[PDB]
């Protein structure tokens, strides 16, 4: 089996379907002790759920799921009838992220768009009935956090007040993306400086607030 594989059937196995918090805590546990992932980790999630509590979002994309580590870290504090919709184009992650949301019960809140971000953006207004967005995680292939900023932009998916929040602004960094949103007019930015997942070395995390074309 794979990796991810392994990390699924270790929350099957130590943690409590419908307990989101204890799925959390089997996969850091795992990925603490055993084999290292790039899900964005305990230390990062803190400051990601203070950032969903502030705002209770009840719209929020998600750019890369992976395992559904982040899925279920800000799926379990969105409010009744919030939504998260989160893109994954690898097949397998996808497959996985399902089982992992199932595992927690959450998967009424959250739906998988298995295919590339670039193509699905586009869609969320015909075919996923989105109006706006109200956060953005960014986290997928780092050279994708500009493009696909900019898209979203295009396709009037931000509105004023539009959260976006960028994990590994350091490590592996995000240099055009970050250089953009702190130079633009657009956006006001603020850097959460914290550690990479599982390790100890420094990364961040980048919030950045549209603010109207
Ligand atoms: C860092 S992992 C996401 C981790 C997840 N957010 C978490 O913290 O649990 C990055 C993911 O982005 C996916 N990916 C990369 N480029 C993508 C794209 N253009 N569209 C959709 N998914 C993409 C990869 O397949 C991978 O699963
Ligand atoms: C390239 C890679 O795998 C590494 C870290 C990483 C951490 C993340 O949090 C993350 O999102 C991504 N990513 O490529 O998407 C990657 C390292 C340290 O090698
Ligand atoms: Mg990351």
């Amino acid at each position: 089996d794979t990796k991810e594989q392994r990390i699924l059937r270790y929350v099957q196995q130590n943690a409590k379907p419908g307990d989101p918090q204890s799925v959390l805590e089997a996969i850091d546990t795992y990925c603490t002790q055993k084999e290292w992932a790039m899900n964005v980790g305990d230390a990062k999630g803190q400051i990601m759920d203070a950032v969903i509590r502030e705002y209770s979002p009840s719209l929020v994309l998600e750019l890369g799921a992976y395992c559904g580590y982040s899925a279920v870290r800000m799926a379990r504090l969105l409010q009744p009838g919030a939504r998260l919709l989160t893109m994954e184009m690898n097949p397998d992650y996808a497959a996985i992220t399902q089982q992992m949301l199932n595992f927690a019960g959450l998967q009424d809140k959250v739906t998988i768009l298995n295919g590339a971000s670039q193509d699905l953006i586009p869609q969320l207004k015909k075919k996923y009935d989105v109006d706006t967005l109200d956060m953005v995680f960014l986290d997928h292939w780092k050279d994708r956090y500009l493009p696909d900023t900019l898209l979203l932009e295009k396709c009037g998916l931000l509105r004023k007040g539009t959260v976006l929040l960028a994990d590994n602004v350091i490590v592996p960094g995000t240099p055009d993306f970050l250089a953009y949103v702190r130079g633009s007019s657009s956006f006001e930015c603020t850097h959460y400086s914290s550690y990479l997942e599982y390790m100890k070395v420094v990364d961040g995390l980048e919030k950045a607030i549209y603010q109207g074309p």
